[PDB]
């Protein structure tokens, strides 16, 4: 376990279409190969798949809550506030994305348009389409169809009937150059699948799972107000720290930029943030493995606000950990975590 992946860089993985196919299978493979160390892998899906025919048939569908991201701060520590402006069509959102006043700057290396992003962070605040409910998935592909990957995360509605909106249903994210996404994990932990369906790339920044208590460290000392006012603050997603910043306080990690038909996954306690290039469209929703299960018993959650996504994880240890359920049900389930070990699944890779 902790021989695969010892430096945990992002991997990237070109899966066959036999090995395509079984999506729960390919995760436990890509980590019996250590993928999970970094906290954030890609997978090019084989040359012949496809989601959708084509995408020439959206320019009519509502952004109904578009996000006008405005960033404070300086010095490579930034906190996004979002305001929520009028519903408006992919039409009117490509027409304001491809607009002088909002298109990519001129660029040749992508270190040249990742210091313009940096420098430019807090001026001209973009619009992001954000969290919109729905898939862009053709309702006959039936493999990583985002909208139904038959993970155990089908344990919470199939038992409860409860649905969270991105969470265990798929959201799509229009974006525009300079819209980002804070440093976070998922929600409870979870995995999560990405896949960019059109347009300009979406650059990605990964903390090992192994490090991300340091990253909190480093965070919590940056905000001390906000660490104070919710040990979880970063789940509020409005905090934005440089590479330069993370690299100066000696915090590993790995950068990556996802192409329009590729997927990136997200790992359990793998904290990632990131930005858009220009004008693209991203499908994601939450995954789970076996292995989640003691991430999502352990997760540190945000106290302070309301509608903060919370799943009972009850279903998942009387299922999955039958003698440690009494013990956990009386508080003395005392498991530690190794983020090194792959799922339980990939014994058969192993
Ligand atoms: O907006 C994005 O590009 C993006 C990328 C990575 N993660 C999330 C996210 C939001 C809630 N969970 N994960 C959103
Ligand atoms: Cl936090
Ligand atoms: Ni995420
Ligand atoms: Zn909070």
């Amino acid at each position: 376990s902790e021989t695969l992946n010892p430096s945990a860089r992002i991997m990237t993985f070109y899966p066959t279409m036999e090995e395509f196919r079984n999506f729960s299978r390919y995760i436990a493979y890509i980590e019996s190969q250590g993928a999970h160390r970094a906290g954030l892998a890609k997978v090019v899906p084989p040359k012949e798949w496809k989601p959708r025919a084509s995408y020439d048939d959206i320019d009519d569908l509502v952004i109904p809550a578009p996000i006008q991201q405005l960033v404070t701060g300086q010095s490579g520590l930034f906190t996004q506030y979002n305001i929520q402006k009028k519903a408006m069509t992919v039409r009117e959102f490509r027409k304001i994305a491809n607009s002088d006043k909002y298109c990519t700057p001129r660029y040749s290396e992508f270190e040249e348009l990742e210091r313009k992003y940096w420098k430019n962070l807090t001026f001209n605040p973009p619009i992001y389409g954000a969290d919109v409910n729905g898939t862009l998935y053709e309702k006959h592909v039936d493999e990583w169809n985002i909208g139904r990957l038959r993970t155990i995360l089908d344990l919470v509605e199939k038992e409860s009937g409860i649905t969270i909106e991105g969470v265990n249903t798929p959201y799509l994210y229009f974006g525009m150059w300079k819209t980002s996404f804070a440093w976070h994990t998922e929600d409870m932990d979870l995995y999560s699948i990405n896949y960019l369906h059109f347009g300009e790339p979406k650059s990605w920044y990964s903390v090992p799972p192994e490090h991300g208590k340091r990253l909190e460290r480093l965070a919590k000392g940056f905000f001390p107000g906000s660490a104070q006012s919710c040990e979880a603050f970063l789940r509020h997603k409005m905090t934005l720290i440089s590479p330069l910043m993370l690299k100066k306080y000696g915090i590993p990690f790995d950068k990556v930029t996802q192409e329009a038909g590729e997927f990136m996954i997200t790992f359990p306690y793998g904290y990632h943030a990131g930005f858009n290039h220009g004008f693209n469209c991203a499908e994601s929703t939450n995954f789970a493995t076996r292995r989640w299960i003691e991430y999502g018993k352990q997760a540190v959650l945000c106290s302070c606000r309301k509608d903060m996504v919370k799943i009972s994880m009850d279903v998942f240890v009387r299922k999955f950990q039958p003698e440690r359920y009494k013990l956990w049900k009386a508080g003395k389930d005392n498991t530690v975590i190794d983020h090194t070990l792959p799922t339980p699944e990939a014994a058969e890779f192993l």
